[PDB]
């Protein structure tokens, strides 16, 4: 079913200003997005800000303005963030956008018309900070900023409160077969398996109703009214999932801002998520909640959420991006982590990779075979018969674009990028066998052969990183002399695309500069 590749990133509370969590988590969204426009496909790249709420309005108090600027201004900075780290996100959504408001009022309305929305009580714990509902399994004892005994979340951390209130409930314990039905007919759904194992074992345990509701008192009059009741605001989390429905019915002008609510989600092919990126903290929002209100509408459901291992509730993005570049920071960050904790955030390591694999690896490699020592006619040239170690090469790199592809749709980006540097690592190994500086002058005919293998090489493992290194993929191509046609398309993944004769690009000047250790 050819539709629109609709990927997202969470909405971000903007109780606070943009971090690393949050960078991490759109920077996924961004890559993934930025394959399948490489592979030629339509995209539409979702991020935004969680805007309503009791953590956000008590955030606005302690700063001392009103929620409606704080909100703003606090939205600005992630936009400008955004900007800065040079993604290529589609929309930016906020929750006080009046049609998101809409759609949050269609959908609370249709769970209501199908029964799955009634008055009752939620009296139990509760985190401001996480706006989670939590069962006393899972709070325990702590402090609070003044270092006074409290209750605290096993989950998060943050300090819990016991709330008793008469809220509107959703018929969550309702969805539990379903639910299970699901994981099991689709167990790609969640990734990594570990996590949709996790959350199969939670869904089994049995699910109590949810509140879908607060009084308005609670929420300091900072949220969306529930319909045909006034007293009552609807719950951050359902107003805050709305917007992946939100996102994917919105016309949005080149410029950006959004012109056009459209009534049915089918009119812009986006529906249903084909990835929602978010962090380990808020899996059961979107692997529990999140699929059961789909179901009780009748819309549906996402194809794959994937968690990565970072809460995304001193380390600045800009400023080391500034320092080592935007490109190298980004490669940093997704070949560093997997989906754990355990990386190494160190100058120390970003350093060992930007020298080892960048500058090492493939800055060397592009020099090399565009360099007019060996280049000396500076273009691709026409390679005689290929040898068994040229031919066990050219495997390698005819290869890749199908182990590359199957990685980015798992999504496993870690793993996507090693096997892109393992054939780097086989290039250079290759050309340190043929010594082709020597074979200017030894054997012609042969050296063809070489550079040829080895341009080719560069071009396509180039190509399968372009999404992880935008603005460096653009500088190599450039230097190689392939043109813009050649830069995108799963026609250009295949080995041989750019033909003998082309032409390279005038030289100036280095790829990635490396850094004393
Ligand atoms: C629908 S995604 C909501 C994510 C939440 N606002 C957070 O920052 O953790």
């Amino acid at each position: 079913v050819e539709k629109v590749f609709f990927v997202t990133s969470p909405i971000y509370y903007v109780n606070a200003a943009p971090h690393i969590g949050h960078v991490y988590s759109t920077l996924i969204t961004d890559v993934i997005g930025r394959y399948h426009r490489v592979k030629g496909e339509r995209v539409f790249a979702l991020t935004g800000t969680d805007e309503h709420g009791q953590k956000v309005a008590e955030a606005a108090k302690q700063k001392q303005v009103s929620p409606y600027d704080f909100t703003t201004a606090v939205a600005g900075e992630f936009k400008k963030c955004f900007e800065q780290m040079d993604y290529s996100i589609d929309y930016f959504i906020r929750t006080t956008n009046e049609q998101h408001k809409a759609v949050v009022k269609e959908l609370w309305t249709k769970l209501e018309q199908k029964g799955d929305i009634y008055l009752g009580r939620y009296e139990g714990w509760y985190s401001i900070s996480d706006e989670s509902f939590l069962t006393p399994q899972n709070i325990t004892d702590g402090v609070d900023k003044d270092g006074n005994p409290c209750k605290v979340s096993l989950e998060s951390g943050h300090v819990v409160t016991w709330v008793s209130e008469e809220n509107y409930m959703f018929r969550l314990s309702a969805f539990r077969e379903r639910l299970l039905e699901w994981y099991h007919a689709n167990p790609g759904c969640i990734v990594p398996e570990f996590r949709r194992r996790e959350v199969i074992r939670a869904v089994e345990k049995g699910l109590p109703d949810l509140s879908v509701s607060r009084a308005r008192a609670t929420l300091h009059n900072w949220a969306i009214p529930v319909p045909g009741n006034p007293d009552h605001c609807v719950y951050v989390w359902l107003d805050a999932l709305t917007n992946y429905l939100t996102g994917s019915r919105l016309r949005v002008d080149e410029s950006g801002k959004e012109v056009s609510l459209v009534d049915d989600f089918n009119e812009l092919e986006r529906f249903p998520a084909d990835v929602h990126v978010i962090g380990k903290d808020i899996l059961k929002f979107h692997a529990i909640y999140w699929p059961a209100f789909l179901l009780s509408a009748g819309l549906p459901l996402p194809k794959k959420i994937v968690a990565h291992g970072w809460w995304t509730k001193v380390f600045d993005p800009v400023e080391k991006a500034e320092e080592f570049g935007y490109d190298a920071l980004k490669y940093f960050l997704l070949r560093e982590s997997g989906f754990s904790d355990d990386g190494d955030y160190s100058d120390k390591n970003m350093i060992a990779r930007l020298n080892g694999e960048l500058a090492d690896t493939l800055g060397n490699l592009v020099m090399r075979c565009t360099s007019a020592k060996i280049n000396v006619n500076g273009e691709w040239p026409s390679p005689a018969a290929y040898t068994e170690e040229d031919e066990s090469l050219i495997q390698l790199i005819k290869d890749l674009p199908g182990t590359a592809d199957h990685y980015y749709l798992i999504p496993d980006i870690q793993k996507a990028i090693i096997a892109v540097f393992d054939v780097l690592r086989a290039i250079n190994a290759y050309v340190t066998d043929m010594a082709p500086w020597k074979l200017v002058k030894t054997d012609p005919e042969r050296l063809r052969t070489v550079l040829y293998i080895t341009l080719e090489g560069v071009r396509v493992t180039t190509l399968l990183l372009s999404p992880i290194l935008p603005r460096k993929s653009v500088v190599i191509f450039d230097m190689l002399g392939v043109p813009e046609v050649h830069r995108k398309g799963i026609e250009n993944f295949e080995f041989g695309a750019v033909p003998p004769g082309t032409r390279l690009g005038p030289a100036v000047e280095v790829l990635f500069s490396k850094r004393s250790t």
